[PDB]
């Protein structure tokens, strides 16, 4: 914060000025007489007026919708054996940071629980140039050249004639280029999985995709995968849960982030690569320049570099958080690029677009921006120039400026260096590589290694997105695709879709698998910033002092427990009006609650006599019990409260169901290991 | 579509090209080998990556979410007693017009259904000039003077730290605005009502909201208010029905709208206007000039001038709807301004914003902003420039382009021409006007003329809003306000969020009313594009056939049934994983499609022999009934259907649900009836 | 065809003096007399064998290929006819690219224009302020234009297709791609190949700086070798 906090404005206990420091008022326009005209000569209001009129700047491309947080980076070791990379240099070596997550497809203000492929953009301020990773949360991408991204984009985007539909791929075009370009099925697999829906931001892996070089000063060069391991867990939603909770909070995951950092809860990933040779190429069966395959972790280990922790929220989410502009080419001695065709045509997107959303020329010059480190070169001019640079004669070679600035390169200066035995070899083609054809065995692999929740889930998300495209010959097209990797796949969305079930096509099917590459399956390492709901009434005081109770025996795992009642007392958190089971990932009836829960509460009628409160929609509390248990949510009572499960035909018997007599260590235990399961999956239907 | 024909670009069974009309193939980037690093000389590559690179354009400031539709003016008679304005001059006389609807607060992805104030602009392609009329679908606006606009959209609009919360004004800073401002209390009470959360965009009126001068050719004037009085009827949501639309359906109002018009079922408002005279300005008890006062219908009656039909939608979204830009300051002879000093200093903003949406000063030469009249001026030059000027003199006065172009004014050439009565009095002064000053006895004539459960509403949308707002200073100065306008409304909001209920303070108190001012108590003029969800099975067929049955007794009345069902098959519209409660006006259950229906279905454990669907969630059926039940909408049953009543304790006895034997037309009548209700206000419980 | 008329460099100061806008008003007075200048295109024919073997490098833009070796065939005229209406519409817009080819050239390795391919789609996003300049009538092609291109500042089209995406069907797989063999697209030079280590490098063929300028030298009449002086 020593760098950012030059460019800090503070307001506190200060007169009003205007951006040229001149004391004014701001409250009325000039004004020809007490009801009489506006004056032009009213400066104070143009000058407020145009500020305002000109404060939007176009939204990314891609990725508009996200959130952004500070951190630092520590390194595990002196890695200069594998990279010259300075930030990589030393045993706890660290380097300030900044992050930013996001969804693909959503413009501003679309929901953060739309299903999506995830950004997940790191920047490290090494004192040798940032250097970004501009990665995803799954660690494969749809296409296989950097051209095709207009047309991948055009089709999940909204219809151009009605901008229809917002932030989903659930219409005809999508389905339409992923059946004619087959080369999409393996992240539409992990997009339809829980990959694509998300709890948090804090619980998900990201990943570089591409095969990136590491170079040592003395050009030796190794092929890796960047990988970010998060140290608290994967854990996501399912569909139904995910709508309910756009249509709750459109904000869920940012708030998720901004509140965790607040608590000083800290999100952490591990920075890893899987470390390969230049032979290693093709040698695994596919070509590791192709950007829709992984490398499994039983064929090449993960290694593990550093640590990331995020730290600190933006002070101004305009500034830091929408001016960041990220860029693959923001590279440093000791990386390269490799020949993967889609990373190839990123680089030259990301400078280009950077002058639509900054205006001009000087983005590098925003202090999010900025280096840490000295900037010296030739460049010059441009609109918003911040600089003064003091040498008049800007050219090389020079002697009017004594040859100053100096060439750097790979053994003076330390200069950036493409990788020295890099070559080219053949004719100049506009082709696809011969390499780049198998589109089906890795979403076979990936379908394989899935639980079978999670396999219904991809069924699940297929036939709800597909039922909504209108074209017979797009669904049909699809099935004909999906057969390819599966028969049991193409069957079960067959079914739902009115299209004939295939027979199969066993060219590419197979049995073989990796380990724990869904969403779902495993429990959660860390259930920091968890949140259970305790569901009271204010008509019974004890239920709500339950809540103080259940959260010390949970303080030290993190969790927070938020009190909800039907009207704000001392201790509540919530009212039950503005509450709902997507804001908790448990519910918990408390004794003395259980007369809210009434069976027919859902449709008496709210006659005088009738008892029923004006202070929440009919049925509320009932509804929040039922949603988290459809959901699949760890739910429980204490006492009485238990009779509301009755009310709710909710049997104690099942999984992720717990009861208690009072909010003890006992109740507790019960309550962290539901939160470490995260979903009770044994409450989903599968296909016989 | 003969004027904007001519921009169209045709793409249907042709060869792909470069921007410069070069054939080209886009597929694959140019590398070096098949392999290969790709090469800077491929044109293709970047400017394809280019245009894509700079798609997007700021969103507009305030109304970013909204949707277009062209459509056309009829007048109804020869209005030059009243205004030269040309498109009012003769009975029939038919003009082009392009109208958005927008909420106002939320980015452009955000949902449709957010409660906000809404806006309703209004193009005239006159043969006099472009004439806009920048409406809202609410008569009177939250501030006096254009000056605090910042201050209002910066509190209403998301924190500056952390961009939290999207599209809402439940958060600390509006309401410490709305509570240190009082003049935003009448459009407050308006938002918290109906008005805030409208069905769609053809059910709620329009309004200029500002005091407008009409001016014959001799001069004269009368001051107006202008209204669009929609002849659809007025139909408004709940607000956790409202909630529920957007997690479902962020686009529920541009596709009812789209919908609408592609169905032949073209929306009508009639513009009005209330005619006044200049002495008036101060005779009703309040200023004329006060955009924050409604002029009561009961003083002065709407006349009635002629018709818009919107009846086309856009070709591209982009080019059409996005690129449109209102203002204002596009005035044609016939209309002059007052001044309102919330009008006065809108006129600036409104040219000065197109700046930065345009990114330059030529945004009236875009084929949607064009008029439909000549244009002959000495503008020149600007980037951007669509023209090519042939008179290289271009100044007044002139000999050397022989005096052209000629001055218009009030006598020659139909110039525009400033009201000539019209006189500025006193000291120039930056003040609030003293006849502006109740802001309190107005809200109150508004709450005093609502019905019994649309003031329950207001009540129950300000205690889910503050009840979000964490300070209490704010709380407390927000009860003050209420108080002032009503002790009974101030009371049943502060019982839900923790403030002491207040004393009478009995100023501004009163019993007057206003007639229909609610967005709740009428029934519907026409069900036009209202729809009815039949939920059926697939496994009885003779379900699925009723709806075509139920289809052709409602058809003549523009309804369209949807057959919902397990999976799509021959004559099922949608699933029911992809259905839900607020897609439709009205649900009924099919004959044979109880068995769906059952009671224990939301929790029963997905056993090989419970048969559970994996085609739908648990419980999804029952799921859509009792939410439209509790949302308020018309349920129904045909036959043993009623059974999926019994098993969601809705008593058939209860107003807005009716049975039939069969889908009949004793059947639809009920449906109609229920429809034209559109909501049965006896399931919400009011304060007692 | 008028032939080379030039100034000494004491008249040309004069000119700067008297008349900044000498040239462009020598142009536009010609134009509007009918007295339109012309000039033949032509070019020297070499093959691709040709590259070194004249003692330099044809891909170095520092050197000629003197008309002795090699003769120009004249393929046609350009004649200027016609003064624009408006200066600002027509000359100050009108916006340049060597990336503006057709079916039937291609480029070479010349690094000055390989890198000048880059420079001129970039630069009128500057001048423009926006990425719709081939829209502005000056720029834009007598030609039809079909492609899945979209939005942007300054849009003066409306697209018709709203599934502005290929490969697609709901289009009907149009725009249809162009190549060699069909819909007779631009196609790259196809024996053009790539070889060697990728680098930062002054071609070791490019190192001859000073024996051209002696032949230039040599070639002049000697009041122009004092011009030079
Ligand atoms: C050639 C086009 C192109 C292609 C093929 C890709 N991208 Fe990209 N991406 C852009 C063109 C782009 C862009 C248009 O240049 C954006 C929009 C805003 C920006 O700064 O860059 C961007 C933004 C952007 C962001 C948001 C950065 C932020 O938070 O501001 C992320 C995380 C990614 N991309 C990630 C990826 C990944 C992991 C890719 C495949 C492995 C990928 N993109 C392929
Ligand atoms: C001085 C600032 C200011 C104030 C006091 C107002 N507006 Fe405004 N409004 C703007 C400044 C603005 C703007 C920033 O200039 C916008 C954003 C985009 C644009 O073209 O104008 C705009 C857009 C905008 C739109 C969207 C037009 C469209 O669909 O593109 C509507 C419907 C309104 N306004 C309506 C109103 C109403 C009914 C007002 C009060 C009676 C009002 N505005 C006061
Ligand atoms: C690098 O490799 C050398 C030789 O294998 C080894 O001795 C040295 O310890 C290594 N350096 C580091 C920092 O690991
Ligand atoms: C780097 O620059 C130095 C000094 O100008 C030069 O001698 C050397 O050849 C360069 N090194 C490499 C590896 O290109
Ligand atoms: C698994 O993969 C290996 C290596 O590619 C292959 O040889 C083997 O046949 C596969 N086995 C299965 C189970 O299909
Ligand atoms: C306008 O008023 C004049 C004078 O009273 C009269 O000629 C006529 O009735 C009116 N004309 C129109 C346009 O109705
Ligand atoms: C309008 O212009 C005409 C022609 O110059 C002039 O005679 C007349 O006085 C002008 N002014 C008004 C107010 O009509
Ligand atoms: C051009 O496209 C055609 C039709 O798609 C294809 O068959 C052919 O291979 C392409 N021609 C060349 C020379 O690449
Ligand atoms: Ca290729
Ligand atoms: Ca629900
Ligand atoms: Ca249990
Ligand atoms: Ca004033
Ligand atoms: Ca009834
Ligand atoms: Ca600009
Ligand atoms: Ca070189």
């Amino acid at each position: 914060q020593q760098f950012l906090s030059q460019f800090y404005l503070n307001d506190q206990d200060v007169y009003l000025t205007s951006n040229v420091g001149g004391p004014i008022q701001d409250e009325n326009s000039l004004s020809a007489g007490q009801r009489g005209a506006t004056l032009l000569q009213d400066f104070i209001f143009r000058e407020k007026i145009q500020r305002f009129d000109h404060e939007r700047v176009p939204e990314r491309a891609v990725h508009a919708r996200g959130t952004g947080a500070h951190g630092t980076f520590t390194s595990y070791g002196d890695w200069s054996n594998l990279t010259a990379a300075s930030f990589l240099s030393a045993e706890g070596k660290e380097t300030p940071m900044f992050t930013r997550f996001s969804t693909v497809a959503g413009s501003r203000g679309s929901a953060d629980t739309a299903r999506d492929v995830h950004g997940f953009a790191t920047r490290f301020y090494t004192d040798e140039g940032n250097f970004d990773i501009v990665g995803n949360n799954i660690p494969v991408f749809f296409i296989q050249d950097a051209i095709l991204f207009p047309d991948l984009i055009h089709a999940v985007k909204p219809r151009g004639d009605n901008q229809i539909p917002q932030a989903a791929t659930a219409h005809d075009s999508a389905w339409d280029f992923f059946s004619q370009q087959p080369s999409v099925l393996h992240t539409l697999l992990w997009a339809m999985a829980g990959h694509g829906i998300p709890r948090s931001f804090r619980h998900v892996n990201g990943f570089g995709v591409h095969t990136f070089r590491l170079v040592t000063d003395d050009g030796k060069t190794k092929l890796v995968k960047f990988h970010w391991k998060g140290l608290q867990g994967k854990a996501s939603f399912v569909w139904e849960e995910a709508q309910q909770t756009a249509g709750k909070n459109a904000d869920f995951m940012r708030q998720d982030l901004f509140q965790s950092i607040q608590a000083g809860r800290f999100p952490e990933w591990e920075l890893g690569v899987q470390i390969m040779q230049e032979q290693d190429q093709l040698k695994f069966g596919f070509d590791l320049l192709d950007p829709t395959k992984i490398v499994p972790e039983e064929l090449v280990p993960v290694t593990i570099l550093g640590k990331m922790q995020l730290n600190r929220n933006p002070m101004n989410y305009f500034a830091e958080t929408e001016q960041v502009m990220f860029q693959p080419g923001h590279i440093v001695r000791g990386v390269d690029f490799t020949e993967d065709p889609l990373l190839q045509g990123r680089l030259f997107s990301y400078l280009d677009t950077q002058l639509n959303r900054h205006g001009g020329p000087n983005f590098e010059q925003l202090p999010i921006n900025r280096p840490r480190a000295p900037i010296h070169n030739n460049n010059r001019d441009g609109a918003g120039q911040m600089f003064i640079p003091l040498d008049p004669n800007a050219y090389s070679p020079n002697t009017e400026n004594k040859g100053s600035p100096k060439q750097a390169n790979e053994t003076v200066g330390k200069g950036f260096f493409t990788a020295p035995e890099r070559t080219a070899s053949g004719k100049l083609q506009r082709t696809l590589s011969t390499t780049f054809e198998n589109n089906w065995s890795q979403p076979r692999l990936f379908w394989n290694s899935l639980v079978n929740a999670q396999k219904e889930f991809i069924v699940d998300a297929m036939r709800f997105e597909t039922s909504n495209v209108s074209s017979s010959v797009v669904r049909d097209d699809v099935i004909i695709q999906l057969n390819r990797i599966s028969d049991n796949l193409a069957t079960r969305v067959a079914s739902a879709i009115g299209v004939e079930a295939p027979k199969p096509n066993s060219s590419f099917y197979h049995d073989n698998t990796t380990a724990h590459i869904g969403a779902f399956g495993e429990k959660l390492a860390k259930l920091d910033g968890l949140k259970v709901g305790l569901l009271a009434s204010v008509n019974k005081p004890a239920s709500i002092a339950q809540g103080a109770k259940l959260q010390v025996a949970l303080s030290s795992v993190g969790v927070d427990v938020v009190v909800v009642a039907e009207r704000m007392a001392n201790n509540v958190d919530e009212t039950y009006s503005a509450s709902d089971a997507v804001q908790f990932d448990a519910v918990v009836v408390a004794d003395g609650a259980e007369g809210l829960f009434g069976a027919d509460s859902f449709t008496v009628e709210p006659s005088a006599g009738s008892g029923a409160s004006t202070l929440y929609p009919a049925g509320r509390p009932l509804n929040i019990l039922l949603d988290a248990f459809r959901f699949g949510k760890t739910v429980g009572a204490l006492g009485s409260g238990s009779d509301a499960l009755e009310s709710g035909q909710i049997s104690s018997e099942r999984q992720g169901v717990y009861t208690g007599k009072n909010a003890g260590d006992a109740f507790a235990k019960d309550i962290k290991s539901g939160l470490s399961t995260f979903k009770f999956l044994d409450r989903f239907a599968v296909d016989e």
